[PDB]
């Protein structure tokens, strides 16, 4: 029978502090749960946001991480679609396929287990993690910063067994989110003129998506010009640094596109840039998609005139992908060379050096650092 | 040859004062212009707004009015599509049919004459109105509060000769705007749950559109319960007065619809209500359409979280209808009984009593007052 597993995990004991590599215990999977051996994981801006303590919903102690890939170690009772050995990717956006959201083609926001997930617990209201006599919380239903994690059986995507996990773990959030923002949320048409604010992992994926969709122009926008080279490699036709201008960035974009862009994407999480992204859109048919997650309490604003005269304000979560059915297809698109993933990896580290990944992100030198468990 | 015409018109010499019935001179139609004999007109909230003086770009003196219907009296050089005797409706939203906007299926905001129109002038930068030696400005390119008006030849919809002008003049703005907001901007699907804020002419037209689209639930929202009866007559499944609840109206609507509405429409021009309308929308797929025009400088706001979790913020102008090609079709839908127009008329007055139409505006079980020229 499935026994308790003693392994290593990067525990976040408290907000504002680095992660600590600890010996933890991972309980066996209960009914409709799956225990996964994490092979590779990466750090997303969101993991850092929660660790900072700025997240009102953040609770400690906790095992963070939501971009990962591994192998099913064991399954709980009732689980038949998955078995030991299956290659998988943990999902923070599950897909029960039965709730009103899963049944509605216009959304991917399954609500079946959100309450418990928000509390860092499995669907039955308890955690499978313990460390030095203390209960350790789950995070985003995935907790990938551990040699072994337990997730709800609806939070699992079974993928191509030949997929390189040290690469597809990135489809766990960043890449999928930006890519989906373009082809799912915006559904931009061939020839579209697009602007992408923020040239990090998500922004690059948006550009990637705009290129796949056939955009005629893709303008990258970032104050850090060191991000331009890679942005162009991904498809950006040109990049502009807001600091090189003495007028609001939206005015710059309107000027260089004769009215504004057809589609804009904010991939930073800055409400001011969000307003700018909307206002840089063309009158009559422009559409701006909010992809980044802004700090709590912060509000976006603009004059209703902007909407009345034709612009549309949208947002997206995990690129609008119905997770369980989509993630496997995204992996296949990677395997068939339709989308890029390898190009997103700028650094590689061992599990013990996971804090360097946070350091590299904060310093803005990297796009994605893959951590080998 | 076309002579100067001496006729009656309701002139607004200054803001805050009643319109004055004056005897004016209407110059003949210059190149690509059309002089129309106005048979019937009505007052829209926008006319009242401009007259109030609370409008920054509102100039004086001016001949207001933009909801009208009449007959072509004469046309200027180069006009071949229209001729004396044609039955028409003046358009504040043109359709030159050649600009980037007119050629784009996603918008109806022709820009060919926007600049001159905003200045109360014809395309050539001059006005065709004079009174007591003073030049009188045009308004919204229509100036229907006159026995005769002159408009750009692209601001004309040629309609069914059998149409009752004392009725279809309302298709000049109010009805068409609300109706189009539902079927063009929202494009709501059968069975949709809707909420309409503001139960005036525009609001009722939105309700009408929701019913035509097959909406299942249509909740009218207004602080004036006197507007509910007619709202139900037009199709509202129920009406609620925000003042009857302690909780913010969006929370009330979310509770009533188990999550929020599929589509909301703000038909008041209040940024606070626009925010409530958006937040009253269901997670994952809710859409809110701003139909009302807010006061200058005022802005709408919300937490980006609302968009990231699936809601969309939109707006509309004249219901998104390509004016010249759509108005004739709308007249035909009225003639074939697909939509209502007669039910919007709550009062009838003579031209000299036009000021009462404005008095009736500031309150009531009054929707539209048709002024017989
Ligand atoms: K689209
Ligand atoms: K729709
Ligand atoms: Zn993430
Ligand atoms: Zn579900
Ligand atoms: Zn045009
Ligand atoms: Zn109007």
């Amino acid at each position: 029978a499935n026994e308790v597993i003693k392994c290593k995990a990067a525990v976040a004991w408290e907000a504002g502090k680095p992660l600590s590599i600890e010996e933890i215990e991972v309980a066996p999977p209960k009914a409709h749960e799956v225990r996964i051996k994490i092979i590779a994981t990466a750090v997303c801006h969101t993991d850092a946001y929660t660790l900072s303590g700025a997240d009102p919903e953040g609770c400690f102690p906790v095992i963070l991480g939501h971009e990962g890939a591994g192998i099913v170690e064991s399954v709980g009772e009732g689980v038949t679609k998955l078995k030991a050995g299956d290659t998988v990717i943990p999902l923070y956006i599950p897909q029960c396929g039965e709730c009103k959201f899963c049944l509605n083609p216009k959304t991917n926001l399954c609500q079946k287990i959100r309450v418990t997930q928000g509390k860092g617990l499995m669907p039955d209201g308890t955690s499978r993690f313990t460390c030095k006599g203390k209960t350790i919380l789950h995070y985003m239903g995935t907790s990938t910063f551990s040699e072994y994690t337990v997730v709800a059986d609806i939070s699992v995507a079974k993928i191509d067994p030949l997929a390189p996990l040290d690469k597809v773990c990135l489809l766990g959030c960043g890449i999928s989110t930006g890519y989906g923002a373009a082809v799912n949320t915006a559904k931009l048409e061939p020839g579209s003129v697009c602007a992408v604010f923020g040239l990090g992992g998500v922004g690059l994926a948006v550009i990637m998506g705009c290129k796949v969709a056939g955009a005629s122009r893709i303008i990258g926008v970032d104050i850090n010009k060191d991000k331009f080279a890679r942005a162009k490699e991904f498809g950006a036709t040109e990049c502009i640094n807001p600091q090189d201008f003495s007028k609001p960035i939206q005015e710059v974009l309107i000027e260089m596109t004769d009215g504004g862009v057809d589609y804009s994407f904010e991939c930073i999480g800055n409400v001011k840039v969000m307003r700018a992204a909307l206002e840089a859109c063309h009158k009559g048919w422009g559409v701006s998609v909010v992809v980044g997650v802004a700090a709590s309490g912060e509000e976006i604003a603009t004059r209703p005139f902007q909407l009345v005269t034709g612009r549309t304000w949208k947002g997206t979560a995990f690129g609008g992908w119905k997770s369980v059915e989509s993630v496997p297809k995204l992996v296949s698109e990677y395997m068939s060379k339709k989308i890029k993933v390898d190009e997103f990896v700028t650094h590689n580290l061992s599990f013990d050096e996971i804090n360097k990944a946070f350091e590299l992100m904060h310093s803005g030198k990297s796009i994605r650092t893959v951590v080998k468990i």
